[PDB]
């Protein structure tokens, strides 16, 4: 059901803040879906995050700095004792300034035992940075393991460079046939992966040839460090000058 | 009111928190958020503060963000359940996480004078940083605190560049009269999470004037999260042999 | 320090979330995992100078997760500061998309440490591009206890805004007169950038008259600030320009 989605807590993709922790071995360190610990030693605590205050004001918040599309939240009870959360509300924030509630704060169905996971796919996927589970009803104690499942994210880095220029009365302004003027370009910083480059006109100064305009600009020899900006014309056209801006973007 | 419109980093779980030392497993940074309160009827859940284990002028709590922020303010508060608080501190920060810097060249910032009354420090100039640290310099009783950092809201963009969308040589714009269009569907390499805006501009032009007039255009139509229709066009009596464009599509948040 | 100079120390800079398989107890957790972490040697209650697992088997791990992709150059391993416990070999696993995971060297063991405090660096055969990375201890002395660091290339963060269809209007002022002539259209970005952007501003629609067979048209930003810029459309000489349209791309760094 969750194929192709990111398991946020399993991949350590969020910070976890809780309202309260029962003690130092019942914390959010123990909150991942299917977390299991040493069943022969009591000292490592609970197979769950468990609160210290038992009321309807507790919560665990997962925060991402990069916005995510949340598809599903999975809840699970406590692995080593009969404590589990039977319903909960979801709150979330995209800008980390205003918070909203899923279903206007209505309860979502939780679990009924220690280990059987209950997935909730949100009615509409939720676009958010931070998301919180607020237990509303429970068996025994407020104790849970959980996961959030998000669409995979993509990360880009873009560099813009302005005003790459042929010069006045450039080599395109004499001769005939295919002709080019090459201007090397160095990016401000080196990209981590090979960028794609858009390179488009902002200033055109050219002569038609039997009423035809023929002008072009294209990158060549694109690397992580820069590229060659190739201005060109062809046929009998005489082009005094061309200027272009570029946009270079690398992914992941 | 003073921090209205700003992001409360710790409250929003926007940073990782590393400490120099923790008194024990119930005095950790899990207890550090401003106004954190716990079970006052049970001792086992520990302090209403992060408390260090070593008491000297070398302790700290570091908040780390991967996405750069403009830090407006840091708020300090004492320990909720005992008379322990930090009376002055210094601030260090890093933008690139290689070089670190000291706010006010390491000079002291005024802290708090009681358990619960928050003292906000707005930085003399806002600090652009990824990571930021509070280094207690003086204290009452023990090095124990709750805190918050307040940043401007961040925006996140994702950009895709696509090169060389082309009409073809001697395209349909090279015949006829009036408004004429050649449509080239474009599919982005990946689907955006939200609707992008698209810039789509010329990189090669091969066209004939009409009574000395040049008339050429290119424009996206039907932009979705998956792609768009690249519409090349001319109008009036102009004949256009070919046009080429590159696009830049960016989605926010 | 010299061998990793100029690289980002992830844990030291609090750049990652840390998830462990198990923690011995609440004072043996990943809070104690940073390279060279040292604690109160006079008081036992603050625990170990290491993350120490609760289960001692080949299924333990510590995961470092970053939301922004990094180029991982090196992993440093260190033993426990306060007891004779350390990890003698381990495997490295990682993921870029946080869906599919991969094993470094097809899961072969990487050499760990031989004592409490002497750090052993492993520079990856090829730098690893990833979001999340995990240390899986394979062999150990005494217990599974470690301090560690990951070193990455510095990251750059950009924010980009695209705005479409900035227009002179039909039959604009460039369509009369002689000499250098400009039509200025102020542009406000949808949001204010945190730092000064660079701006690409390029044509998407051209409606102009040649002059003695010459085309002379231009567009350029002026007075770029964090909030916006003036879009300056222009011609010169005897050219008459009915209209010009442009799209912009503005990007701010760090
Ligand atoms: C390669 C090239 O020049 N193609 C252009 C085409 O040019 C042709 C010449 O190749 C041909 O020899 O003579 C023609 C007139 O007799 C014309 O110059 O011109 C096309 C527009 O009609 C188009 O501009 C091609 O770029
Ligand atoms: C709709 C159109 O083609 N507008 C262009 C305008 O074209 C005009 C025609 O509308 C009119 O019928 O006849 C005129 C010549 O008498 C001319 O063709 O021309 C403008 C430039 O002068 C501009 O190019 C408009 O785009
Ligand atoms: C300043 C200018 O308009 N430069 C363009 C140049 O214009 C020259 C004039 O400088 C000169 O005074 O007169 C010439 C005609 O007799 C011509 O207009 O023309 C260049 C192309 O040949 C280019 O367009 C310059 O931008
Ligand atoms: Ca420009
Ligand atoms: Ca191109
Ligand atoms: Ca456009």
């Amino acid at each position: 059901s969750t194929q192709g989605l990111v398991q946020l807590l399993a991949n350590a993709q969020c910070h976890l803040r809780t309202s309260t922790n029962y003690n130092g071995v019942h914390t959010q360190f123990n909150s991942a879906l299917n977390y299991k610990n040493n069943g022969t030693n009591t000292i490592d605590g609970s197979e769950a995050w468990c609160s210290s205050i038992v009321d309807t004001n507790q919560y665990i918040v997962a925060g991402c700095e990069v916005p995510r599309t949340f598809m599903c939240v999975a809840l699970q009870g406590r692995g080593d004792a009969d404590q589990w959360v039977t319903s909960y509300k979801i709150r979330y924030s995209l800008d980390n300034v205003s918070w909203f509630e899923y279903r206007n704060g209505a309860a979502v169905t939780g679990v009924t035992d220690r280990n059987t996971v209950v997935n909730h796919f949100f009615d509409t996927p939720i676009r958010a940075r931070s998301i919180a589970i607020h237990p509303l009803t429970w068996n025994g104690h407020i104790s849970l393991r959980c996961e959030f499942y998000t669409q995979p994210v993509q990360s880009s880095v873009t560099q813009v460079g302005a005003d790459i220029y042929t010069g006045d009365n450039c080599a395109l302004n004499t001769g005939s046939g295919k002709r080019e003027v090459v201007v090397p370009v160095k990016f401000q910083f080196e990209f981590a992966t090979l960028p794609k480059v858009a390179l488009n006109f902002d200033q055109i100064d050219c002569t038609d040839a039997t009423n035809q305009t023929r002008i072009g600009v294209q990158p060549r020899n694109i690397t992580t460090k820069g590229f060659d900006c190739v201005f060109y014309t062809w046929n009998e056209n005489k082009v005094y000058s061309l200027r272009a801006d570029y946009i270079a973007t690398a992914l992941e």
